[PDB]
């Protein structure tokens, strides 16, 4: 539970391949668990139930500053799923230069702020 939770891909053995770097190790593993994490927010396979609590009325998603609003909820547990897809990506574009990321995926930009936006290593 929490919003604070790496959401792992439980069943996915990796038997790595010889002759793979470190680096490369991790972009065959992590491929797989881009595809994986990918698959999660594609069909919404999460395997987390939400807190019986919830069924409590809640207050109704809130607006962005640009006027625009959203989905607050859903769209918290599948932009959570892209950051750590995202997480991978990074990693996987750091290890192989020539890795191709999924197609719904896009490279972080300076567009958005609306946060606070700290590189990670």
């Amino acid at each position: 539970g929490a919003m604070e939770q790496k959401t792992v891909i439980p069943g996915m053995p990796t038997v790595i391949p010889p002759g793979l770097t470190r680096e490369q190790e991790r972009a065959y593993i992590v491929q797989l668990q881009i595809e994986d994490l990918t698959r999660k927010l594609r069909t919404g396979d999460l395997g987390i139930p939400p807190n019986p609590e919830d069924r409590s009325p809640s207050p109704e998603p809130i607006y962005n500053s640009e006027g625009k609003r959203l989905n607050t909820r859903e769209f918290r547990t599948r932009k959570k799923l892209e950051e750590e897809r995202h997480n991978l990506i990074t990693e996987m574009v750091a290890l192989n230069p020539d890795f191709k990321p999924p197609a719904d995926y896009k490279p972080p930009a300076t567009r958005v702020s609306d946060k606070v936006m700290i590189p990670q290593d």
